[PDB]
RNA sequence: GGAAAUUAGGUGCGCUUGGCGUUUUAGUACUCUGGAAACAGAAUCUACUAAAACAAGGCAAAAUGCCGUGUU
DNA sequence: CTACCCAAGCCAAGCGCACCTAATTTCC
DNA sequence: TTGGGTAG
């Protein structure tokens, strides 16, 4: 039939509501669910990618230093340098002789940790933060008379350690020390100047941001030109043309001419500047003064400033005129007419200055110009600052209309329109459905991008199954992400705690239990300092408590135009003032005779109220002092745009995409958005359950409410004015009072259909991506007990943190797990003493150090033992793991990584018994065009699971795939335990965590299913994006993945 | 609403580095044994320093070498 | 099996371009 | 939230 589509677009969900356009009965409703596309995910990938390069290039630096030492025959395979201490050698080499083994180990150590380059220049007063800027400053002061190696050696002898936060130095300080060392060791070893040059180079050299990665990288570029051209944007009017450099000469001339052509001069002659005038202006004030002032242009044209209007202006109110940057930058170093009067050359100098990023490359590229530039000039030009960014137009666009700017008075947009040049757009005439490719182009957040792409796919599926709707109404989340969302929640709860405490304070003080029924009026009362804002008369709290009906909550701006139901549009006033005011603004009401006070007296009170701590809302101030005319349509448009509709950038982009698609394919579909604040008002007034603990269906419930709102706006003729604005159609009945407003929207008994609806559908996005995180980073050592079991060795760090009770619980439950319990028991007894004395304290080690200022030290008869900074203890028995012991030679024990991230599991039915094979991310291998499962790993896993050749493959299960275990349908999380045949699932219509909360069940909030001989049946289900269920069938395990 | 410009603020993608962190091994300290000491042996607990590995792995051949946790 | 338990790499410094917001001038 | 070992 004819239907209205409502969309609730969220961070992790897209809820849709389908309701009849006439009957207002719900056809269908559901939720599309997916993971939040938060920026930290890709940040993690980029961060790891950067870390790999750092480690790779650091290693490559060392190898080259060693390869250099090999070539000069200071190092051999046979040469042994193990006992040597670099800090001792590096200091000794500064004034004495070193062995070929002792000298090289000093050079190698320097090459490994070479310090920073960029931080160097600027000192920072020490706020005692562990900042690089602060630390570098602190070391420089302490490096005044000493070299780096010297200072480190002193710290080593004096403090016992070198490494840490302090070990941050400038690269120059290392190089300075290296140079001195090489100068002294120069006499004792046969080295040429090529040696000392190559090493210093190797020590200090690092890639630049514009140089990028090496030759192979898909992230790299061939040269600086290709690098910049890829990044820079394209012209608005010529898409094929690259933008001009922001400060090209012709670009700024274009800017200056637009300024002059926008001017209006009041005089007997023409009000617009003639060509000869603009020529004189450009030459006599623009090419003469760096920052042209209004006076200079006025003096040139022989009028006063007051006669000149229509000029760009700064926030101070001072005129802003285009600065000819290149012209003056070059003029200052050279006044030769050969250079300055050459626009083309000035253009080329600007481009070179902007594209390339260092003086040296600038010089070379400037030299390649074969201009009339003196080399002395070129070197001077290369140090010019501020050549960054692009103009929004190409030189092609700029040069084309430059004469027109000179000889007409039309600005750029007037000329472009006259020339029939339209800003580039994307055609959707060919598209069979609403495209998803365009989303990134107009989006800022990764979170919003995914939500939009999913939203579009939801729409495309709905129109395919249901046909086109007349109306699409959309609401977006207030939060940009979940972290931001949680912050909103915290502030909400905190405010609630404050108000709830305030109410308790009143019932204890007055004994009037009525206060819990007057929260909003009390909130207003406290916020308004106990005065009626319209009469400025005092509102005694006792009278408010006893007779609350005498004091009315009035809406500042009438909701007939404001559509604002929030606390910001509410004021507690006397019933008499609220009655007299009617459908007016405070300004309109207080201007009339009906009012007790003048608007000025009112304005004064509000302004003082709006300043200071606990002040009135800023939005409230803007409302209370609204002096525009409410009946003016333009003003009504502003309020609708602020409070009734969603005019945020992301919303506009998506909405325009939909409208553009429909208009081009000539589809009569009306698209609109709605402010979340207004829908919340509806849900509140339509008496929906306050506590949203029903699970995912709330998203579909919201979309139905959103769809119902669209229905209401198309039902009434008084809402036709507002409906028109929401649908953005070009251009009367209207809501006249507060009471009328309530009648139209507060209709709780007309939406029972929504609440009674119980046919919600759910769609969970399935993840099948290969090569995600393969395994946890942490390296673990192992031990073998007397029983023969290999045990994981864990570390206890942060023993002196306040809230760290890990050690206390460990000793009370299992002291024998401490390796220190078996070896060095003297220290254990020393620890146990500390533990027993502060048993009540969460961390006995914290309170100790807090009181003594000293840490637990290893036992020594001389009381000179070392501090204990972390304690090893035995963990669980080793099982599922990654053996990487081979990376560590002659290691007495196994070295492992843990948590083998599963890709999927394949269920087999083997002789009436269900079993499954766990496919790890480690088992999926990449090829140039595709991923494939390791057959040797799969068969091995098949054998370890005792799967037989007779067994038949049932299905594969990825994350969020639907599974029916013994007749109950769940969604797959993943393999929880391969060895114990335990897979983890969750509920489809709700989280299992919340399900237990509703039941007040204290069981662990995780569903673990065991696939064993007691398992009766396993089926694989799936859904469309709308949440419609269906069963699947397959014959063999997919071993090839395309990516 | 759209076009250009000026200032301030913000978001993302990409690049370039720093010092940590985990682990092994070696040396030293610490503990234990013998000894007048030197020193040797044991232990590998705690600490410091150096060398090496750090998503499994895949390329690549003197290289400011390259890829491997994102999206679809 | 149920009902537990544990533990999971991290900060700081540059840079390019794209995009957005707010304010100001003109015009379409 | 999730790999996965543990007590009973
Ligand atoms: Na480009
Ligand atoms: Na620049
Ligand atoms: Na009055
Ligand atoms: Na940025």
């Amino acid at each position: 039939r004819n239907y209205i589509l409502g969309l609730d677009i969220g961070i992790t969900s897209v809820g849709y509501g389908i309701i009849d356009y006439e009957t207002r009965d719900v056809i269908d409703a559901g939720v599309r669910l997916f993971k939040e596309a938060n920026v930290e995910n890709n940040e993690g990938r980029r961060s790891k990618r950067g870390a790999r390069r750092l480690k790779r290039r650091r290693r490559h630096r060392i190898q080259r230093v060693k390869k250099l030492l090999f070539d000069y025959n200071l190092l051999t395979d046979h040469s042994e340098l193990s006992g040597i201490n670099p800090y001792e050698a590096r200091v000794k080499g500064l004034s004495q002789k070193l062995s070929e083994e002792e000298f090289s180990a000093a050079l190698l150590h320097l090459a490994k940790r070479r310090g920073v380059h960029n931080v160097n220049e600027v000192e920072e007063d020490t706020g005692n933060e562990l900042s690089t800027k602060e630390q570098i400053s602190r070391n420089s002061k302490a490096l005044e008379e000493k070299y780096v190696a010297e200072l480190q050696l002193e710290r080593l002898k004096k403090d016992g350690e070198v490494r840490g936060s302090i070990n941050r130095f400038k690269t120059s300080d290392y190089v300075k020390e290296a140079k001195q060392l090489l100068k002294v060791q120069k006499a004792y070893h046969q080295l040429d100047q090529s040696f000392i040059d190559t090493y210093i180079d190797l020590l200090e050299t690092r890639r630049t941001y514009y140089e990028g990665p090496g030759e192979g990288s898909p992230f790299g570029w061939k040269d600086i030109k290709e690098w910049y051209e890829m990044l820079m944007g394209h012209c608005t009017y010529f898409p094929e043309e690259l933008r001009s450099v922001k400060y090209a000469y012709n670009a700024d001339l274009y800017n200056a001419l637009n300024d002059l052509n926008n001017l209006v001069i009041t005089r007997d002659e023409n009000e617009k500047l003639e060509y000869y005038e603009k020529f004189q202006i450009i030459e006599n004030v623009f090419k003469q003064k760096k920052k042209p002032t209004l006076k200079q242009i006025a003096k040139e044209i022989l009028v006063n400033e007051e006669d000149i209007k229509g000029y760009r202006v700064t926030s101070t109110g001072k005129p802003e005129f285009t600065n000819l940057k290149v012209y003056h930058d070059i003029k200052d170093i050279t006044a030769r007419k050969e250079i300055i009067e050459n626009a083309e050359l000035l253009d080329q100098i600007a481009k070179i200055l902007t594209i390339y990023q260092s003086s040296e490359d600038i010089q070379e590229e400037l030299t390649n110009l074969n201009s009339e530039l003196t080399q002395e000039e070129i070197e001077q030009i290369s140090n010019l600052k501020g050549y960054t960014g692009t103009h929004n137009l190409s030189l092609k666009a700029i040069n084309l209309i430059l004469d027109e700017l000179w000889h007409t008075n039309d600005n750029q947009i007037a000329i472009f329109n006259r020339l029939k040049l339209v800003p580039k757009k994307v055609d959707l005439s060919q598209q069979k459905e609403i495209p998803t490719t365009l989303v990134d182009d107009f989006i800022l957040s990764p979170v919003v991008k995914r939500s939009f792409i999913q939203s579009i796919k939801v729409i495309n599926a709905i129109i395919k199954k249901y046909g086109l709707p007349n109306d699409i109404i959309i609401e977006l989340a207030r939060e940009k992400n979940s972290k931001d969302a949680q912050k909103m929640i915290n502030e909400m709860q905190k405010r609630n705690r404050q108000t709830n405490e305030r109410i308790e304070e009143i019932i204890r003080t007055t004994g009037k239990e009525n206060a819990k029924y007057l929260i909003e009026k009390i909130k207003l009362h406290d916020m308004q300092e106990g005065k009626c804002l319209y009469s400025l008369e005092a509102i005694p709290l006792e009278d408010l408590l006893n007779n609350p009906f005498n004091y009315e909550v009035d809406h500042i701006i009438p909701r007939s135009v404001s559509f604002d139901n929030s606390f910001n549009n509410k004021v507690l006033v006397k019933q008499e003032e609220a009655s007299k005011k009617g459908n007016r603004t405070p300004f309109q009401y207080l201007s009339s005779s009906d009012s007790k006070i003048s608007y000025e007296t009112f304005k004064k009170h509000i302004l003082n109220l709006a300043k200071g701590k606990g002040r009135i809302s800023k939005t409230k101030k803007e409302y209370l002092l609204e002096e525009r005319d409410i009946n003016r349509f333009s003003v009504q448009k502003d309020f609708i745009n602020r409070n009734l509709v969603d005019t945020r950038y992301a919303t506009r982009g998506l909405m325009n995409l939909l409208r553009s698609y429909f208009r081009v394919n000539n589809l009569d579909v009306k698209v609109k958005s709605i402010n979340g604040g207004f829908t919340s008002f509806l849900r509140r007034k339509w008496k929906f359950k306050k506590e949203r603990n029903k699970g995912y269906k709330h998203h579909a419930e919201d979309a139905l409410i959103i769809a119902n709102a669209d229905f209401i706006f198309k039902e009434w003729k008084k809402l036709d004015k507002a409906k028109k604005v929401m649908e953005n159609q070009m251009f009367m009945p209207e809501i006249e009072t507060e009471q009328e407003y309530k009648e139209i929207f507060i209709t709780p008994h007309q939406i029972k259909h929504i609440k009674d609806f119980k046919d919600y559908k759910y769609s969970h996005r399935v993840d099948k991506k290969p090569n995600r995180e393969l395994i946890n980073d942490t390296l673990y050592s192992t031990r073998k007990d007397d029983k023969g079991n290999t045990l994981i060795v864990n570390n206890l760090n942060g023993l002196y943190d306040k809230d760290n009770d890990k050690l206390k619980k460990l000793i009370n439950k299992s002291p024998e797990k401490l390796l220190m319990y078996h070896h060095d028991p003297q220290t254990y007894q020393k620890l146990k003493l500390i533990m027993e004395q502060y048993g009540d304290e969460k961390n006995p080690l914290y309170k100790y150090y807090e009181e003594t200022g000293n840490y637990l030290t290893k036992y020594s008869k001389k009381d000179n033992g070392p501090v204990i900074k972390k304690i090893k203890y035995y963990g669980n028995k080793l099982n599922a793991h990654l053996d990487i012991t081979d990376d560590y030679p002659n290691s007495r024990n196994k070295v492992v990584k843990l948590s083998l991230k599963p890709y999927r599991f394949d269920v087999y039915l083997d002789n009436g018994v269900y079993k499954f094979v766990t496919v790890k991310n480690l088992d999926v291998i990449k090829k140039e065009n595709y991923y494939e499962v390791n057959s040797k790993a799969y068969e091995e896993a098949k054998k370890l699971k005792k799967i037989s050749n007779q067994a038949e493959f049932i299905a594969s299960f990825y994350n969020n795939d639907l599974i029916k275990i013994n007749g109950e349908l769940y969604r797959v999380i993943g393999v929880n335990n391969d060895l114990l045949n335990r897979i983890e699932v969750n509920m489809i219509d709700i989280t299992y965590r919340e399900y237990l909360e509703n039941m007040n069940d204290k069981r662990p909030p995780r569903i673990i299913k065991t696939i064993a001989s007691k398992t009766q049946s396993i089926k694989k289900y799936s859904t469309d994006i709308l949440g419609n269920l269906y069963e699947v069938k397959s014959k063999k395990h997919p071993q090839i993945i395309k990516k």
